[PDB]
């Protein structure tokens, strides 16, 4: 089997991407944030504290004839950005782009943190990291991909995120028309539960490539590109007037600037992030100070190849017995 679904930016800045997901019988379609950095499929629901729901579409398990309460199961998650959610668990039928899993754990939120409430466009998350990170207790549950894998034509999914435009998540096949040149594959460590890999280096603008190993995670659920302070300083030094602002929370730059590209290495291959992908717009409405899309990972504890990086590539998440990652230009 295969599946193919369009993923759409939630706003004009590509702060996140939402993908429609069918849950239950009859289908209840929710728009979920596909997150290769976590491993829970959780939704706003009829059980979510009413004051914490503000415009989201909810899953109502009592209206699904295939929903079954997973007795005694609870979940609770905290994300890198400080947001969180928790609740109980159903199993139900879940379909993405024509690909159907029966008996998928659907984690129903009883509580969500304010950042989720305040984002009306995201109805929940669909985790695509390794199932070892799943938070369901006392019996850990499998991701949608893990459940689908054996049925797929090939045990892969691909992320093709758009810049200021829709893109595609495919399951079970590689669309050879969706990229240019070849796909370069690179080793993955699953030791921390992530799609963790080592970039071979970087360049800023038309500058020379610096060969250096950068361990980090391919994370569709993180907006920005978080890299070591040395690398980030080298980038922003090429933007006149750019500075790190402790009050704002990262590097800012004059909105009048033209940003240089940023290149990262995948083996001997190179992925070029155009400068415009690194512009996250005014820090507050009407400001002429703009927020940068490349930020320091210092104090995160890990480097993160988030959407800024991934959207410059066609990305293969190869879930073979030994997983790997592939990157192509597009």
């Amino acid at each position: 089997s295969t599946g193919s679904a369009t993923t759409t930016p939630i706003d004009s800045l590509d702060d996140a991407y939402i993908t429609p997901v069918q849950i239950g019988t009859p289908a209840q379609t929710l728009n979920l944030d596909f997150d290769t950095g976590s491993s829970d499929l959780w939704v706003f629901s009829s059980e979510t504290t009413a004051s914490e729901v503000d415009g989201q579409t909810i899953y109502t398990p009592s209206k699904s004839t295939t929903a079954k309460l997973l007795s005694g199961a609870t979940w609770s998650i905290s994300y890198g950005d400080g947001s969180s959610s928790s609740g109980d668990v159903y199993t139900d039928t879940v379909s993405v782009g024509g690909l159907t899993v029966t008996g998928q754990a659907v984690e129903s939120a009883k509580k969500v943190s304010s950042s989720f409430t305040e984002d009306s466009t995201i109805d929940g998350l669909l985790g695509l990291a390794f199932s070892t990170l799943n938070t369901v207790s006392p019996t850990q549950q499998k991701t949608f991909f893990d459940n689908a894998k054996a049925s797929l034509d090939s045990p892969v999914f691909t992320a093709d995120l758009g810049y200021h435009a829709p893109g595609t998540y495919n399951f079970g096949f590689i669309d050879t028309t969706a990229y240019t040149g070849s796909i370069t594959y690179t080793a993955v460590s699953t030791k921390q539960g992530f799609w963790e890999w080592t970039s071979t280096g970087y360049a800023v603008g038309s500058g020379t490539f610096k060969s250096t190993s950068i361990d980090g995670i391919a994370d569709t659920g993180t907006t920005l590109l978080y890299l070591p302070a040395t690398v980030v300083s080298a980038y922003w030094a090429q933007v006149s007037g750019a500075k790190s602002s402790s009050s704002v929370g990262g590097y800012v730059f004059p909105c009048s600037a033209t940003l240089p590209s940023f290149t990262f290495g995948v083996g001997s291959a190179r992925i070029v992030i155009p400068g415009d992908y690194i512009d996250f717009g005014p820090i507050s409405t009407g400001s002429s100070s703009c927020f940068g899309g490349i930020q320091s990972s210092a104090g995160i504890g890990i480097n993160i190849f988030g959407d800024v990086a991934l959207k410059a590539a066609f990305v293969v998440f190869n879930g073979a017995t030994t997983p790997t990652l592939g990157f192509a230009s597009k």
